[PDB]
């Protein structure tokens, strides 16, 4: 078995979503990490509610942005997270309207990838499934990506600003990569995804704030 894997084939990832006019990339990165663990722990693939995290994770800033841990931690002490269907996405901070009857998953903590260790992140993705990662996506070469293994020597590992989802890793034209799932719609990048340089010195700081939830 070639040392590369795409959890999309395994059935661990749901369709690509679009956050609309909202800075909720942290909420989708989290959800997809949970969506992945849920399918591992129970064999079911469901769409979890990111609106849930936007409206209720007060450790974050709604559409103003946020981090994934604070999200996983909320699910923990909340004893659950609704599903997309129970808590639909409207693309705008509203009042928390969490419904326990909607609860479609939960988690007993999370684990961080050691900072800047692509080896670690590789193992994780391999042994756990979709991992949540943060990156530098402010560059225009990113925003207009469409094919091949991305890499811009102007990416700044210290300027993380986007929460995306590692869902695999492989090799294209001999170029090691990271299958990344974005939340800007299916018409962005390549059907919503984007291959990002792997082992090229932690490009855009891919493994600089990596994490996944414990279920
Ligand atoms: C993400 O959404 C990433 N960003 C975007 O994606 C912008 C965008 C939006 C819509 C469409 C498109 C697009 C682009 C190209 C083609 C098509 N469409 C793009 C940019 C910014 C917004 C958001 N970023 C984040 O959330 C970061 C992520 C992190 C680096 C992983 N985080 C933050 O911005 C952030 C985290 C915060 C914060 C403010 C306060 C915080 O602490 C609160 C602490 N306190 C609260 C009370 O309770 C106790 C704790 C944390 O900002």
């Amino acid at each position: 078995a070639p040392d590369s894997v795409d959890y999309r084939k395994k059935g661990y990832v749901t369709p690509v979503k679009n956050q609309g006019q909202c800075g909720s990339c942290w909420a989708f990165s989290s959800v997809g990490a949970l969506e992945g663990q849920l399918k591992k722990k129970t064999g079911k693939l469901l769409n979890l509610s990111p609106q849930n995290l936007v409206d209720c994770v007060s450790e974050n800033d709604g559409c103003g942005g946020g981090y994934m841990t604070n999200a996983f931690q909320y699910v923990q002490k909340n004893r659950g997270i609704d599903s997309e269907d129970a808590y639909p996405y409207v693309g705008q901070e509203e009042s928390c309207m969490y419904n326990p009857t909607g609860k479609a998953a939960k988690c007993r903590g999370y684990r961080e990838i050691p900072e800047g260790n692509e080896k670690a992140l590789k193992r994780a993705v391999a042994r756990v499934g979709p991992v949540s990662v943060a990156i530098d996506a402010s560059l225009t070469s990113f925003q207009f990506y469409s094919k091949g293994v991305y890499y811009d020597e102007s990416c700044n590992s210290d300027n993380l600003n986007h929460a995306v989802l590692a869902v695999g890793y492989g090799i294209q034209k001999g170029n090691k990569h990271w299958i990344i799932k974005n939340s800007w719609g299916e018409n962005w990048g390549n059907k919503g995804y984007i291959l990002m340089a792997r082992n090229k010195n932690n490009a855009c700081g891919i493994a600089n704030l990596a994490s996944f939830p414990k279920m």
